[PDB]
């Protein structure tokens, strides 16, 4: 089998569509997601044309091996898609209608800057390479692009699944290549981060601030050091669910800043004890009273600054 | 091979059945389960009809390649099922009896709202896409739906395995689609959660309340902060066995609430010490005595409210 | 190819044997084990009979496709076995000798009640489904059941590998099915649990009891709470190596009971401090002295009771 | 099919190229990375030459089975590459242009000496084994070596992808072998290590040094021991992301050195308390005051020495 | 295809060789390692004799399916090897030279008694089962046994790769089996265990001994209990990298012994406090002073005894 010959010198247009059946395993660390979908393909092959009257059939079914089928690949996949051909239908003018159901693990970079209040644009890049006989170009049949209502991505809200209609045509290894960009827009369900990470992290921090109403150095050291350790545990927990980024994430920024608050609270607790030992408690009392206001105030203002820089 | 032609204009009815052999790996985080089962298919193919008197044979056995077989797929699977054809039998009237043994990983969302006292309805969706020649519709042969007595799903009780007899017939990409819903009803074995998570978590909380019978600030800080850290460990343990949900789970609610109790206990311990230092212990004594009753009482009432909202 | 036809109306007897080459990956959480073995099959196919004199051979070697072979399956496997046919030999009277080497992941429930001093009976269920033409029954050739001397299952002692000679014959979807039960009896190597989990857990508990020779509330709180946290770590460690069971395991029972001892030790430490503050130390001394005997005594008796209930 | 015969006695030159499409999963512990790329092959097969004016076709497209193709393998792969042939083009003179898209898991040792400020040279070794008929030698077509602009390796910066043009030709098992070295130069994005590991580790160390402004032994013991435990947690965290090396890494060296600082701080805290108990506080004061300067100074100088030895 | 016929009554000798290309993933817990190697096979099949004059060629190249190939298997593999035939060369007398490149996961028990200062002998067992026509025996072609210079096993030093030239010929299920033992001698790179586990574990132990220069019970309890918890963390860390053994490992013995030292240190700290409270500090001072010498001395002697028993 060889590609359909051109009537003049036109390129062969392969109309494409992706209909999402399943979306699962969005792995943040790996920056991958798994997809199960219908891939539809359509092109004209004159050599397969027939007369409906003398045939007695309005449509003709073929096995993939019997006819020429464009070698369509995905750019951003780990391994080649697992595909099973569903149907191949030919109309009288030789218009081929191809349908396969496939599953693939897609590599798509994620921007963690606003995590866990982030939104992403996942990409599925469709590609075809041209042959010596003719140049093969991809198009989007919008009537064949969509997603099942039951499509759920655990921990995310699916906003839209659209295709950029104009392909990116370019040369690669002395042949032209036609690339389509299918975009799946998603937004993270931040809900669970609030009772599981955010609030627990704030509670332990506020507990360290009770040291500003205590003159007991031994108790103060216990309050600040114990909560710091619990903060380290949350830092470790958070970083294990995320990849290493060459930039600061919103959560990473807050987590890092909270260390500074623990560090300054230890300085305050130290200074307070030092003055008490030096028989200067009136002074220590002035520093401690100021700290009661300064710590929550600087914490609120630093958070307003951070939220501003990130959102 | 082509589909059996209609005598009139009727759709082809494919009778189905699923007999569960094995159920394993119910993964809460992934919202998946693995299944090993018999899939039975039955349809009439008049082209295969024969005479039983002259053939001397009551049944004819065919190899899958020799005859037309409907392309039946599962909707909610990760990858296409791993199937091995067991038997194909044709009766004299041309009724085909197909049997395969398959294994598949099924995506089925779980409702964690009542965790670990939750029940689930797992779904296995069977599907067939109509061909151009004719419309294919699915039916349930209840005589061929069931499960082996030895079917066990570790950590769960299997209640029932039934099929919704009426298929969901709908158009998808300009063809008809016929979908059947096989339902596996299960209830979680909550037993182990009691000695492993629930009771240990209650013991550490009750240990924090011994601070209400102590005037030692240093010891109190140690009691409340140490148990809080142990509570954090249980929170982390629990959340690692669960996916992130856009709702509160029953266990999540209790775990979150317990932080408030630790926070208020720290306030009490702080207020008590502050008054003692200010030479007001009679007052501190009134707050501490009230706390001895208030803490267990508010804990019980808050739990009654939560159990009511969730069950 | 079709099954051997019956001389009268007898079922076809397929003689079986399993010879274990490798046993590995006994996963307690998954309740699975991996096996690599020889599967031997033997049956009479008269159509294959020959005269040794005429042919000039005592045996005939065929390829699997050339002759009829029974469709033998394993019941309790994750996926169908990975098999490679080793040999097919036909004797003059049509006695077929089939040999394959296979590997499979077996699902076999485990009874954790006596963990880590438990013994198990792993099962490998062999099955055959009858055909329209012939009822197929399985038998055990004891001469072909065994295991290699080098067969080792890490963390277990292999006791015996035997087959229940009488198959379990039953109807499944209007066809006879013949099931054989191959049993691999194993006993857990409990050795390592002693220095790694049991003794460390006892040491920290005994360390909490040193609080009965101390009047220092602050030191007592540190002793009991710190060791309780270390006990929580062991509880978590143990539960990660085990599945969730709807029953108490021996280790689970001891681990749970030890929490009660920590809880009562905190009550004692609290009561002691309370009396000391109330200027009643003579009393506190009576409770503390009683506790020094009561705690180890009640611990020993409770352990005797538990060992009795479990063994 | 057999290899193209030599006109004289020359070896067959197979021109190669690798064009990277995807780079993912650089696993530090495993010392592996996954690759998805185009592999291009070119050689002269005179038996395939044709007339351009007579044939009318400028290029002939063959199926892999139809012609002889060199058996090209990767040396440093876990399993054989997953490959799909894209195109085979023959020019009139018999110059074959072969193109496949492959995916593979590559074993490439990493030098962790300067971690997390390390750079690596990943290798992909291409190999061909000669046949009895003739010797096969590999060459690099630089025009067909490259990488897609979108190629991203999470946590790394990609510097260059080049090939050492001269193959390593050697005898192995009495036949010639021709090996090419494709080099992917990368540098680690150390950014995230600063707020996640480095700074938190420095903060806890500096917190241990507040004990030099405290006379409270009980508080000092709490400060030094608590922070030491947090240092152990960071040591464990770091070592889990790295393989075991027969050399010290930069981070490993700093982490190890910090233990010595904790050990000496405990000695200081002990010596200070001992002198205070012996009624020699003036002296303890001399040691403590010296420690305030000595600890940060020795820490800075030791770090300058270490950075010098490693960079 | 059938086996080559015997000229007399001799068994068919299949000469073997294994040339290691890659060694990776030595998993201590699983007691497995992955291998990528050349497997060479050589046997005489006179039925394949040819005249170079008539056929033109000096050596014939065959496809595996075209000729008889001995069914060679590995005994100690998880699954059957992934093999790719590189060449099948037949010389005029009928001597076949078979070459394949394979990858396999090998089960080979490890002796952890001296861990992490242990050495191992990994085995790769090659096997052939005899057929009816004739008995097959394996031999080692030493000229075809070896390893690539670049063969590295992360965390190990490779000493030698040799074959026991004499096969183990034995009866199995009424047929002969011929087994060869390929041995890969390795020694563990213990380096990293010193700064990561050994020294940190010794530092925390020595820190607990500072309690022998302190009269502060509250500080002593903190020193001994905190370092004990850090010791538990190292115990858990070590045991996660190792399988459960029915014997004591060297590291396991040291780790276990260190618990006894913590237990006795708690007794000492308790006894000291008890005497101080009873107004007997002179006695307490005698016990504490003795402990300063006894603890490091008994620790050194116990380690000399342990090293002697293990090495
Ligand atoms: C610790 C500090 C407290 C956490 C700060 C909240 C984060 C935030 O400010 O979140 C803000 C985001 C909304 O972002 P958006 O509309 O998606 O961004 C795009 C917006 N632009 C394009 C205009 C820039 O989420 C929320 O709905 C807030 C819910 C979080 C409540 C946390 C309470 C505790
Ligand atoms: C701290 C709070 C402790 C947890 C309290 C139990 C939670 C609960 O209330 O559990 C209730 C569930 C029963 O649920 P159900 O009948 O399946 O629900 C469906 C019923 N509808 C449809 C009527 C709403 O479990 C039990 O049998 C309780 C036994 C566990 C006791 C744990 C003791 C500790
Ligand atoms: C904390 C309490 C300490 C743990 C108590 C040991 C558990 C036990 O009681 O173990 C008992 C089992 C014996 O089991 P069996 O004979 O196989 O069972 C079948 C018996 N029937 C049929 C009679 C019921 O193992 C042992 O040899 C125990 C040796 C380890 C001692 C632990 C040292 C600490
Ligand atoms: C505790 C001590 C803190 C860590 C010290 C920095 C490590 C270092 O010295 O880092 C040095 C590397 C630069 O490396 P380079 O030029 O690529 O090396 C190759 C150069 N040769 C060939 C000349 C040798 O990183 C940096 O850019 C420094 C940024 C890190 C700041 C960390 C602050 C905390
Ligand atoms: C805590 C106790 C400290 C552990 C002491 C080292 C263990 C040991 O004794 O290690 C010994 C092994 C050498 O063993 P070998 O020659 O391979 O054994 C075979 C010997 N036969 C055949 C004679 C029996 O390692 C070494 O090279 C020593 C380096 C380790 C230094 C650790 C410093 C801390
Ligand atoms: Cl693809
Ligand atoms: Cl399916
Ligand atoms: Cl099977
Ligand atoms: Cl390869
Ligand atoms: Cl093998
Ligand atoms: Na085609
Ligand atoms: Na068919
Ligand atoms: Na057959
Ligand atoms: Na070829
Ligand atoms: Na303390
Ligand atoms: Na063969």
């Amino acid at each position: 089998v060889s590609p359909p010959p051109p009537i003049a010198d036109e390129p062969l247009t392969v109309n494409t569509g992706i209909y999402l059946i399943e979306c699962y395993s969005l792995d943040d660390k790996a920056e991958t997601f798994k997809v199960n979908a219908f891939l539809s393909l359509s092109w004209k092959d004159r050599r397969l044309a027939f007369d409906p009257v003398r045939s007695g059939v309005r449509v003709k079914t073929y096995e993939p091996e019997a006819i020429w089928i464009p070698e369509i690949r995905f750019v951003n996949v780990e391994n080649a898609r697992d595909a099973d051909v569903v149907d191949i239908s030919v109309s009288p003018d030789g218009t081929v209608q191809y349908l396969e159901r496939f599953s693939a693990r897609v590599l798509s970079p994620l921007d963690f800057r606003r995590y866990p209040f982030d939104s992403q644009t996942l990409h599925i890049y469709l590609i075809v390479r041209s042959v010596d006989t003719r140049n093969i170009v991809l198009a989007v049949d919008l009537e064949k692009v969509g997603k099942n209502d039951d499509v759920f991505l655990t921990g995310w809200d699916i906003e839209s699944f659209t295709a950029v209609v104009k392909p990116a045509n370019f040369a690669l290894e002395d042949r032209l290549e036609s690339k389509l960009d299918y975009q799946l827009r998603i937004s993270r369900q931040y809900f669970s981060y609030i009772p599981n990470i955010i609030l627990p992290m704030l509670f332990i921090l506020f507990i360290s601030w009770t040291a500003f109403w205590s003159t007991s150095y031994e108790a103060n050291v216990t309050l600040v050091v114990s909560t710091l350790i619990a903060h380290i545990a949350f830092n470790i927990l958070v970083e294990t669910n995320l990849p290493k980024t060459p930039y600061m994430t919103y959560t990473g920024a807050i987590i890092f800043m909270i260390y500074l608050f623990y560090f300054v609270a230890v300085i305050e607790v130290t200074v307070q004890h030092y003055l008490k030992v030096e028989s200067q408690p009136a002074r220590a009392a002035s520093i401690t009273r100021a700290s009661r206001i300064a710590f929550p105030v600087v914490f609120l203002l630093a958070n307003i600054i951070l939220a501003f820089l990130f959102f």
